[PDB]
C-alpha cells in the first residue's frame, strides 16, 4: 500500500519542464520514490485507476518532454540515487548503481573509492542511468565497446504492471532487451549492474582541424577500425563555422586561422588513454604512429595531457559557461540522429553545407561507429544497411532565448525541415532520441521492429501507463 508524506528533504524540481524547453506539462503530482519499492507501488496503483499515467524522470534532460506526465504522476528518480551501490569481483569488476543515479557520481566514486571506471560513457555526465539506458547512452567509447546499453549485465526492472523483476541476456531476457533503448516503455530500471574497467591514470587530448569533409570521415573511419592494441580510446568528430564565433566558430576548437572561404571545417577528437608509468616520450611515439598518414591541416593540432576524471568530466566547463550567461535554463531544440556510412557524404553536402553553413550555435557533432557493438536484441533503432560502419550526428543549437534569438517554434520548424530534406532524398537515418506524434510515424520509425515492439508492450505495459511522454502509445481507459 502506497503511503506517502509531503516532501521535506527536497529542493523544488520543475516536473513539468525539461532541458528542451520545447513543451511544457502540469503533472497531478512529484513523488520521490524511497527505492524500487516505492516506484512498484505507484506503478500498481496507477494501473488500478481509470486512467493515471506515470513518468519516470532522470535529470530532466529530454528535448521534447519524454519524461512528462501531464496530468500524470512524475517518479523523480534521483531520490532513489544511492540506493544498491557496491563494487563486486568475479577478476574481472562490475557496479551495481541506481537507475537514479547520475553517471558523474559513479565516474567519481568508482574511481576513488577503487580506481575503476565504466568503460562507455556520455558527452555529458549528469544524466541517470535508466535515463541514458533507455536511449543507448554514446559517446567517444563506443566504437570499441558500444554504446552504455551493450555494457549491461543485469537490470532491475519495474513493469508497467508494478511488477519488480531482475533481468539479464538469460532470464527475463526479453524485458532485459526491450527496456535496453526502449524508451521507458516497458518498466522502471531501478538498478543496473555494469562491467568496470581499471582507471587509466590519465589522458591525450587531441584535436586536428579538417578543411574537407572527405579526408575527414576518412580518416575517423580508419582509426575506429584499427586493432585496439594500436587504437586510441576516444574518437569523436564536429563541424564547427569558419567564423570568430565564440559559440560555435574557431574560439570553440582549441583545448586551452587560415583565411578562407570555406563556410565550415571539420575537427577531429581523439583521446589516449595512458598511466604515469608512461613518459611524455613514450606517449608522443605512440600518437606519432596512431596518427601517420593522417591528412589534418597541418599547424591545426591541439593537444593537452589531464586526468582521466578531467578528461569524463570535460564537459563540465561548458555548463559553468552556459549557467553563468543564464543560457542553461534555456530552450535547447536538439536534433540526434543515426546516418548510415553509405549516405553521410549526401548528408554532410546537403544538410551541413546545405542548410547549416552558418552553424547552430552550438556543436554540430559528426562521428562514426561500429554496428557490431550495438546489440542487435535491444530495442534500439539503427538505420538499414550492413556496413560495419555507421555515423551519429548531434545538432546542439545554443539561441539567445526569443525575442532576441528565434522563436522555439522557428527552430523546430528548422529542425523539421532538416528531417524532411532527408526523407525527401531518401537518406538512410534513424531519430536518436525520437520524437513524433503519430503512431504512423513511429510505425515508420521502428520499420519491421514495429511488431515486437508492441508485442513487449502489450506484455509489460498493456495500459500504456508509463512514459507517456514519448507519444508512442496512448493510455488505454480503465
Ligand atoms: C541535456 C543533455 C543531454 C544529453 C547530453 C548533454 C546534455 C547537456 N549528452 C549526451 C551524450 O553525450 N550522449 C548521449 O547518448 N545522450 C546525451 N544526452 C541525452 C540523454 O541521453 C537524454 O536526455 C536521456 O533522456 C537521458 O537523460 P535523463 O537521465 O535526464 O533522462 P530523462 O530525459 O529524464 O528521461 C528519458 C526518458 O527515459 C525515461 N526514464 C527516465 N528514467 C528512467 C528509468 N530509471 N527507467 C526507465 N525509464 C526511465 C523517461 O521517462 C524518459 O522517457
Ligand atoms: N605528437
Amino acid at each position: 500500500s502506497l503511503d506517502l508524506q509531503g516532501s521535506i528533504d527536497y529542493s523544488t524540481l520543475a516536473a513539468g519542464k525539461d532541458f528542451g524547453g520545447v513543451y511544457s506539462s502540469n503533472p497531478l503530482a512529484l513523488i520521490r520514490p524511497s527505492g524500487a519499492d516505492d516506484v512498484a507501488r505507484v506503478l500498481k496503483s496507477a494501473c488500478r485507476s481509470s486512467n493515471l499515467t506515470v513518468a519516470a524522470r532522470g535529470n530532466g534532460h529530454s528535448i521534447n518532454g519524454q519524461a512528462m506526465a501531464d496530468g500524470g504522476i512524475v517518479l523523480d528518480m534521483r531520490s532513489t540515487e544511492g540506493n544498491h551501490f557496491k563494487i563486486l569481483r568475479i577478476g574481472d569488476h562490475y557496479a551495481d548503481v541506481s537507475g537514479g543515479a547520475l553517471w558523474e557520481d559513479i565516474l567519481m566514486r568508482c574511481v576513488s573509492e577503487y580506481g575503476l571506471a565504466p568503460r562507455s560513457w556520455t558527452d555529458y555526465l549528469r544524466l541517470t542511468v535508466g535515463g541514458t539506458l533507455s536511449n543507448a547512452g554514446v559517446s567517444g567509447q563506443a566504437f570499441r565497446y558500444g554504446p552504455q546499453s551493450s555494457n549491461v549485465t543485469e537490470l532491475d526492472v519495474v513493469t508497467g504492471k508494478g511488477d519488480f523483476l531482475t533481468c539479464s541476456p538469460t532470464q527475463n531476457s526479453d524485458l532485459f532487451f526491450g527496456a535496453l533503448g526502449g524508451l521507458g516503455q516497458f518498466g522502471v530500471i531501478t538498478r543496473a549492474r555494469i562491467p568496470l574497467e581499471p582507471a587509466p591514470d590519465m589522458v591525450r587530448w587531441i584535436r586536428m582541424v579538417y578543411a574537407e569533409f572527405e579526408d575527414f570521415s576518412r580518416d575517423a573511419e580508419w582509426l575506429v577500425t584499427q586493432p585496439e592494441k594500436e587504437s586510441f580510446d576516444y574518437v569523436e568528430g564536429f563541424a564547427f563555422v569558419n567564423s570568430d564565433s565564440p559559440a560555435d566558430g574557431w574560439p570553440s576548437v582549441p583545448l586551452n586561422p587560415i583565411h578562407s572561404g570555406h563556410q565550415l571545417l571539420y575537427c577531429l577528437e581523439l583521446a589516449l588513454h595512458f598511466n604515469h608509468s608512461n613518459s611524455s616520450s613514450t606517449v608522443d611515439s605512440v600518437v606519432k604512429r596512431l596518427i601517420g598518414g593522417l591528412r589534418y591541416m597541418k599547424g591545426f593540432k591541439y593537444e593537452v595531457d589531464l586526468s582521466y576524471v578531467e578528461f569524463v568530466m570535460r564537459v563540465k566547463r561548458v555548463e559553468e559557461d552556459a549557467r553563468a550567461h543564464g543560457m542553461w535554463d534555456a530552450p535547447h531544440p536538439w536534433l540526434n540522429l543515426f546516418v548510415s556510412k553509405a549516405d553521410i557524404a549526401e548528408f554532410d553536402r546537403l544538410i551541413f553545407k546545405g542548410l547549416l553553413h552558418d552553424g547552430v550555435g552550438g556543436p554540430m557533432l559528426v562521428y562514426p561507429l561500429l554496428r557490431s557493438k550495438w546489440d542487435s536484441r535491444s530495442s534500439v533503432v539503427l538505420p538499414e544497411g550492413e556496413d560495419e560502419i555507421f555515423y551519429i550526428v548531434a545538432l546542439l543549437r545554443s539561441n539567445p532565448p526569443y525575442p532576441k534569438g528565434p522563436s522555439v517554434d522557428k527552430l523546430v520548424s528548422q529542425n523539421d525541415k532538416i528531417i524532411q530534406s532527408c526523407i525527401q532524398h531518401g537518406l538512410g537515418f534513424k531519430l536518436y532520441l525520437p520524437h513524433y506524434q503519430s503512431q504512423h510515424d513511429w510505425r515508420r520509425h521502428f520499420g519491421d521492429q514495429w511488431s515486437k515492439f508492441v508485442q513487449l508492450k502489450l506484455a509489460f505495459d498493456p495500459m500504456a501507463v508509463l512514459a507517456p511522454g514519448q507519444k508512442i502509445f496512448t493510455r488505454r481507459t480503465k
